[PDB]
DNA sequence: CCGACAGCGCATCAGC
DNA sequence: GCTGATGCGC
DNA sequence: GTCGG
């Protein structure tokens, strides 16, 4: 942490700025993927020339590291850090349902802090509402024994509805992560292949584990739970798949990001094509089949004759 | 030089 | 009322 | 902002 750490917190700095004041999305990712390969980097860099060596990182961020190395700052950034308008826009989407565009909306109005959101209530949507109400909770990470807890309710609670569902908490905390930053639930039926999403919804409103809901139809809800005591309330979300996309779906919401990258290059090379849905075979020409027939997660990785990787390891 | 960079489900906004 | 765009989360 | 056609 200490060897780059002060690059890191700079280039994730610049990228919230990005995002939240710019709206410019993919400068925002752009400095995420900087900053995430230079927080794998396993050395303290010296110059901007050693950092532009890694991948993701050019000319520009190049730059900015030697001022930071010379300087121990940013003239750039201190001057956002500086500017009441870019910081009250950049604070207020830390609210959920405040984005880059309500946070711009608020702050030309006057709207500058959560206390300028709670006088003014009547300007906020039911989300925003939410999100104002539960913003400490909502900043909060979740110790994994908490989700095993909270896997726990959802795998009973989706059981006593039907015996036929099937449920699997996926995300990081598949990964076998210390923490993770909400609960990603992904919901099957035998009945279902291409209401049974709120029947499941409304048991867990029954027994009081979901507190609140933020948008609810068909196939996806999001929402907000707690578990029973006071434990913080945390978001979840909760997907209803179609039976025979299920495992695709499970494998492609397990992550990472980095790993679903390559196992879709190694699928290209193999003469499949992956996605979130379906696994299909690809043409001589590079025209897609009919999809495959998906019925576990290995399966997927039997079509690409790939060593199945255990979701501990699939980091990258 | 210049387009890609993930994009889908849902809520809300803009226009008819 | 509707359809399509925009916003937001992930 | 960086990469690559
Ligand atoms: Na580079
Ligand atoms: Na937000």
């Amino acid at each position: 942490e200490t060897l780059n750490g002060g690059i890191t917190d700079m280039l994730t700095e610049l990228a919230n700025f990005e995002k939240n004041v710019s709206q410019a999305i993919h400068k925002y990712n752009a400095y995420r993927k900087a900053a995430s390969v230079i927080a794998k980097y396993p050395h303290k860099i010296k110059s901007g020339a050693e950092a532009k060596k890694l991948p993701g990182v050019g000319t520009k961020i190049a730059e900015k590291i030697d001022e930071f190395l010379a300087t121990g700052k940013l003239r750039k950034l201190e001057k956002i850090r500086q500017d009441d308008t870019s910081s009250s826009i950049n604070f207020l989407t830390r609210v959920s349902g405040i984005g880059p565009s309500a946070a711009r909306k608020f702050v030309d109005e006057g709207i500058k802090t959560l206390e300028d959101l709670r006088k003014n209530e009547d300007k906020l949507n039911h989300h925003q509402r939410i999100g104002l109400k539960y913003f400490g909770d909502f900043e909060k990470r979740i110790p994994r024994e908490e989700m095993l807890q909270m896997q726990d309710i959802v795998l009973n609670e989706v059981k006593k509805v039907d015996s036929e569902y099937i449920a699997t908490v996926c995300g990081s905390f598949r990964r076998g992560a210390e923490s993770s930053g909400d609960m990603d639930v992904l919901l099957t039926h035998p009945s279902f292949t291409s209401k049974l999403l709120h029947q499941v919804v409304e048991q867990l409103q029954k027994v009081h584990f979901i507190t609140d809901t933020l948008s609810k139809d068909e196939t996806k809800f999001m929402g907000v739970c707690q578990l029973p005591s006071e434990y913080p309330h945390r978001r979840i979300d909760i997907r209803l798949i179609p039976k025979d996309q299920y495992y695709c779906g499970v494998l492609y919401f397990t992550g990472s990001d980095i790993f679903n990258k390559n196992m879709r290059a190694h699928a290209l090379e193999k003469g499949f094509t992956i996605n979130e849905y379906t696994i299909r075979p690809l043409g001589v020409t590079g025209v897609a089949g009919e999809p495959l027939p998906v019925d576990s997660e290995k399966d997927i990785f039997d079509y690409i004759q790939w060593k199945y990787r255990e979701p501990k390891d699939r980091s990258e």
